[PDB]
C-alpha cells in the first residue's frame, strides 16, 4: 500500500516508534476536541457579523476529532508485536495502515480553512465569489491529485513526484490568492489588527508548507537514506500532527483574536 505498511512488513517498528506513532496522533485529536469546547464556548465573545468564523472553526474540530480519532485507532491495531523479533510487524489479519481518512478531512477542511478568513476581513477591488471559487477549486485539486500520487509512494517513485509536483501547482495559487486577500484585509483595519493579520499570514504559510515535506519526507535523505525507515516514518507523522494544530487550531484562535480586534471603536 503506502511507505508506512512497507516498512511495518520489511523491517517492522520498534517499540519507540510505534508508541511514539500513537502517542503523537492520540495527542492529535485530543487537541481538536479540546478546540472544539475552545471554539463553542467563545462565540460569545465576537459581535454576530464575525461569528460565522467560529462556525467554520467548530466544525472543522468536528471532522478534525472524528477523522484523526479514526486514523489513530487505524495504526495502533495495523500493527502487533513479534515477541521472537522484537518489533512490530503489519498484521495481516488486520485493515492494514491506511492514510485515506487523513486525505479525506483535508478535502473537507481545506474549503472551511479557506472560507472562514472571508468572513473576518474585507476585500476591497477583489470580488467575495471569484476569491471563494477560486480557493475552492484549487483546494479540492490540490487534495486530489496529491491523493492519486499518494498511490505511487513507495512503488513508481517518478509518478509520486510527477503528481506531488501537480498539487503544488495547485498549492502556489491558494498562496497567491490568500496573499491578495491578506492585503486588501490589511486596507482600512486599526494597526493591532494589521499586526495579528501579518501573523495570520506568516502562520498560514509555515503550516501548510510542513505537509508536502511530509508527503516526501522519507525520501528527503535519498532512495536510501536515513529518514527511508521506520524515522521517517516517525518524522512524516510528527510534521503532519504539528501542522494540524496549526492549521486548524492556532489559525482560528488567531482569525477570532482579529475579530475582537476589530470591534474596537
Ligand atoms: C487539515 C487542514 C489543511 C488545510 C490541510 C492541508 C494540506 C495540505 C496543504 C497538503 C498539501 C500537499 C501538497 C501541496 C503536495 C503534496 C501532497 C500534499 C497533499 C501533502
Ligand atoms: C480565553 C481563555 C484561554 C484559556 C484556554 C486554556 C486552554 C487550556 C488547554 C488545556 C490545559
Ligand atoms: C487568545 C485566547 C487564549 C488562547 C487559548 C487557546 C486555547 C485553545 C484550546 C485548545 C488547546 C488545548 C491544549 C491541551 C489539550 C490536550
Ligand atoms: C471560556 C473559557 C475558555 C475555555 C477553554 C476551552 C476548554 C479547553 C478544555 C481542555
Ligand atoms: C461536517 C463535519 C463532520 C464530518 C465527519 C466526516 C465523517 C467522519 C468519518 C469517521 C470514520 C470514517
Ligand atoms: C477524492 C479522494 C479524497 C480522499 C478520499 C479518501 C477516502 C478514504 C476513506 C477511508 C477509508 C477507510 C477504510
Ligand atoms: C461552506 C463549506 C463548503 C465545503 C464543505 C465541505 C467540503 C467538501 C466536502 C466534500
Ligand atoms: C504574537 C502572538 C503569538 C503568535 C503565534 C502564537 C503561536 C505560537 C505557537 C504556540
Ligand atoms: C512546496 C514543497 C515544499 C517542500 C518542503 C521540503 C523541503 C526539503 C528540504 C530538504
Ligand atoms: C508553527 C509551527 C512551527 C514548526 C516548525 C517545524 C517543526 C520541526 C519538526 C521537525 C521534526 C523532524
Ligand atoms: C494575540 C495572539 C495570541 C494567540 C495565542 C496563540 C496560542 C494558542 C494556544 C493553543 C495551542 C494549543 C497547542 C497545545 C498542544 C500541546
Amino acid at each position: 500500500a503506502n511507505f508506512e505498511n512497507f516498512i511495518g512488513a520489511t523491517e517492522g517498528f520498534s517499540e519507540i516508534a510505534y508508541q511514539f506513532t500513537s502517542h503523537i496522533l492520540t495527542l492529535g485529536y485530543a487537541v481538536m476536541l479540546a478546540g472544539l469546547l475552545y471554539f463553542i464556548l467563545t462565540i460569545k465573545n465576537v459581535d454576530k457579523k464575525f461569528q460565522m468564523s467560529n462556525i467554520l472553526s467548530a466544525v472543522v474540530m468536528v471532522s478534525a476529532f472524528l477523522l484523526l480519532y479514526a486514523q489513530a485507532q487505524n495504526w495502533t491495531s495495523s500493527f502487533t508485536f513479534n515477541e521472537e523479533v522484537g518489533r512490530y510487524f503489519l498484521d495481516p489479519s488486520g485493515d492494514l495502515f491506511n492514510n485515506g481518512y487523513r486525505y479525506l478531512n483535508w478535502l473537507i477542511d481545506v474549503p472551511m480553512l479557506l472560507f472562514q478568513i472571508l468572513f473576518v476581513v474585507s476585500l476591497t477591488t477583489s470580488k467575495f465569489s471569484s476569491v471563494r471559487n477560486q480557493f475552492w477549486f484549487s483546494g479540492a485539486m490540490m487534495i486530489i491529485t496529491g491523493y492519486i500520487g499518494q498511490f505511487y509512494e513507495v512503488s513508481n517513485l517518478t509518478a509520486f513526484l510527477v503528481w506531488g509536483a501537480i498539487s503544488s501547482a495547485f498549492f502556489f495559487h491558494i498562496l497567491w490568492v490568500m496573499k491578495k486577500v491578506i492585503n486588501e484585509g490589511k486596507e482600512g483595519i486599526s494597526p493591532a489588527g494589521q499586526k495579528i493579520l501579518s501573523n495570520i499570514w506568516i502562520l498560514f504559510l509555515i503550516s501548510w508548507t510542513l505537509y508536502p515535506g511530509a508527503y516526501l519526507m522519507p525520501y528527503l535523505t535519498g532512495v536510501d537514506g536515513f529518514l527511508y525507515s521506520e524515522d521517517g516514518v516517525m518524522a512524516r507523522q510528527l510534521v503532519y500532527t504539528i501542522a494540524d494544530v496549526s492549521s486548524k487550531v492556532i489559525y482560528g484562535v488567531l482569525l477570532g483574536n482579529l475579530a475582537i480586534t476589530l470591534s474596537k471603536n
